[PDB]
């Protein structure tokens, strides 16, 4: 119950500060930058590219390594911030299609796969290019 | 500082799911009822009351006890769902003033004080009045 209470407070204060357009922490600023970049990417750029969800055809039998081999296609010509945004959008799309197909049980493993891929394959590039601070500096507020 | 790749993932996926009417967490209906009740309270009903923030000057040296004794004033004549809503709004107002004062870092402290107050002073009343799912039935 105590953890739920904390979660209510955090949600309420985040929502209220966001509603006023206030940036209160580097973490909040990174998350806001990513949300907005994903929205812009999905609206106006994603349809130009081959649909990576068509390569995975996620099932409850899909393993991390199958996700990883499909994501490697997105980074076949290297890492940039745009492709990192596209990676988040791809994960978001796997979750949305999972829930659309009455397989919400996949949502938690998709999140773990995304974390694993970021930590294993993108973290060195992120640090080399000024960390998430630079992402916010170029694409945030 | 964003010192967690997993936190960015969970945040982004929560957002993307919400845009399709789907929920990351089970607390989703309460969060949506509390945000809407907060917005509604602040837009007109709040204007009737003395501004409780004028009694607090939150700095890195302010004790939890100072916050606790000002918040108690909300519940002087009992706990009800509206006063719980007002408590959250009050918390939100404190955070906005904290950022405006260049004390952004105190937002997380205020969050910690609110969760502490909620757990000590309000959790018993909440349990004894049908929990958050009643709040959702009334304000959702
Ligand atoms: O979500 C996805 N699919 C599901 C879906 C749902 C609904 C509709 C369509 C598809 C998804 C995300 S991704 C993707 N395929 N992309 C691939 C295919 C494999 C190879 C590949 C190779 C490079 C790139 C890529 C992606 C983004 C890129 O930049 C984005 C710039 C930007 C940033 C912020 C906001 C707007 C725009 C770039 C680039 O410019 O280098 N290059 C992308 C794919 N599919
Ligand atoms: O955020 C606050 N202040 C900063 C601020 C910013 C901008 C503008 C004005 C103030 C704030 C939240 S609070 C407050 N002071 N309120 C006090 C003063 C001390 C005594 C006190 C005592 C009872 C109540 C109270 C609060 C809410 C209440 O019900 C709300 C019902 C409702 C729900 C959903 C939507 C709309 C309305 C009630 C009640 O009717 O019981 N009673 C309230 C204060 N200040």
């Amino acid at each position: 119950m105590s953890q739920s209470n904390r979660e209510l407070v955090v949600d309420f204060l985040s929502y209220k500060l966001s509603q006023k357009g206030y940036s209160w922490s580097q973490m909040a600023a990174v998350k806001q930058a990513l949300r907005e970049a994903g929205d812009e990417f999905e609206l106006r750029y994603r349809r130009a590219f081959s649909d990576l969800t068509s390569q995975l055809h996620i099932t409850p039998g899909t393993a991390y390594q199958s996700f990883e081999q499909v994501v490697n296609e997105l980074f076949r010509d290297g890492v940039n911030w745009g492709r990192i945004v596209a990676f988040f959008s791809f994960g978001g799309a796997l979750c949305v299609e999972s829930v659309d197909k009455e397989m919400q049980v996949l949502v938690s493993r998709i999140a773990a796969w995304m974390a694993t891929y970021l930590n294993d394959h993108l973290e060195p590039w992120i640090q080399e290019n000024g960390g998430w601070d630079t992402f916010v500096e170029l694409y945030g507020n």
